[PDB]
RNA sequence: CUGAUAACUUCACGGCGGGCUUGAUGUCCGCGUCUACCUGGUGAACUGCCGAGUAGGUAG
């Protein structure tokens, strides 16, 4: 919205802290459709509460700035909150030399995100890696088309619209001690022209 | 341009009653620590005087 060559082409994440547990979610009020006004139906839900920091290897070889740089945030991540501090805005800087960015992440007490590259062709696959392990995590890393696609109606923000699946992937623990390459981390979007799996780019 | 967009789980509460861990016991025998060692103030802060004075004062 300011300057329009931003291209962000990769992200890197490292997760801190990580806490999972029922809460629920109280729906509020709708009408009903006999006469009268309650809430909608009851489920369980599971929230989360992330502390993770961020690098991004963009290709703009310039400073940003100091005060747009925080008004450009969104807010939201998986239905939740984004924020920071006050204090911690002395800490966004940028750099070009990525063995010294991660020297200015002010907690070190973390762990890095990959995918593991081995075949998981059943349910058995995963739970006999899980149990060797019990410290790797799984999720929905990408979806998979039933559809060509076909322009519909109603199409949100009127583009062209698919039914997808999701794509169960394994995540891994990353020390990056002194030779571990970088191409395991900064992971992006390959559109593979049936499904949208988002993998790092060392595959 | 995020299984997208919005979202109050709340009110009340007496765990209680009673209680014998006991009896008995031999840690002992032997034993070589030793040899050899430089701490270095030149002359340097000297001589009277009063007072009975190992006290006290006083001169250049």
């Amino acid at each position: 919205r300011t300057t329009s060559s931003f291209r962000v082409e990769s992200f890197a994440i490292c997760v801190h802290q990580l806490h999972v547990e029922k809460r629920g979610l109280t729906a509020e009020f709708v009408e009903k459709g006999d006469g009268t006004i309650s809430a909608p139906a009851t489920r369980d839900d599971w929230q989360c509460d992330v502390v993770f920091s961020l690098i991004l290897n963009t290709n703009f070889a310039q400073h940003i700035d100091q005060d747009t740089l925080v008004t450009s945030l969104p807010k939201r991540l998986a239905r939740g909150s984004a924020k920071i501090a006050i204090d911690d805005f002395k800490h966004i800087n940028s750099f070009s030399t990525l063995e010294t960015a991660i020297e200015s992440l002010p907690i070190e007490a973390g762990r890095w995100l990959s995918l593991y590259a081995q075949s998981n062709n059943n349910l058995s696959d995963l739970l006999a890696a899980m149990t060797e392990d019990h410290q790797l995590m799984a999720s929905c890393v990408g979806y998979h088309l039933l559809e060509e696609p076909k322009d519909k109606p109603n199409s949100l923000r009127g583009y062209k619209h698919a039914i997808a699946e999701c794509i169960i992937g394994l995540i891994n623990s990353i020390t990056f001690s002194s030779e571990t390459d970088p191409n395991t981390i900064f992971w992006s979007l390959k559109n593979y022209q049936n499904y949208l799996v988002v993998q790092p780019r060392s595959i």
